[PDB]
């Protein structure tokens, strides 16, 4: 899997992915955006100047399984890292516990690097996630109106 394009409420992102460094993530997120998993998934937390997060069907934000079942490890390369906005990075709660959830950053993040495995880069649609930033949270940075993936398309 080469690339992606995530459908949303908000419009379309275009990611390429890393597929020849971070081959068990990519797997992970192109066979779980084909069999639909991802659909009607929210973007559950959305911290403006930072990141927006998705990839919990439940919407829960401690919600989603790998394609495994069971969460597995991080990929961590020193050429793909944070020091540009707009990667994509596997959500984790520390070491070897990647599920399904995922984030976009909308700053440089070196803190990240080697903590979240980058698996991808937004290459268009770069305003589409600034827009999502951008919405009215509540207190736990999950927005008022729901911000939803329709579809995404594996490349």
């Amino acid at each position: 899997p080469k690339s992606a394009i995530i459908y949303t409420t908000m419009g379309d992102i275009h990611i390429s992915l890393f597929y020849k460094e971070c081959k068990k993530t990519v797997q992970n997120f192109s066979v779980h955006s084909i069999n639909g998993y991802y659909n009607n998934c929210i973007f559950h937390r959305v911290i403006k100047h930072f990141m927006v997060q998705t990839g919990d069907p439940s919407g829960d934000g401690t919600g989603g399984e790998s394609i495994w079942g069971n969460e597995f490890e991080d990929e961590f390369f020193d050429h793909l890292n944070h020091s540009k906005p707009f990667m994509v990075s596997m959500a984790n709660c520390g070491p070897n516990t990647n599920g399904s959830q995922f984030f976009i950053t909308t700053v440089p993040c070196p803190w990240l690097d080697f903590k979240h495995t980058v698996f991808g880069k937004v290459t268009q649609g770069s305003k589409i996630v600034l827009d999502i930033e951008k919405v009215r949270t509540d207190k736990r940075d999950k927005p008022l109106e729901d911000i939803k993936i329709l579809n995404i398309k594996i490349n």
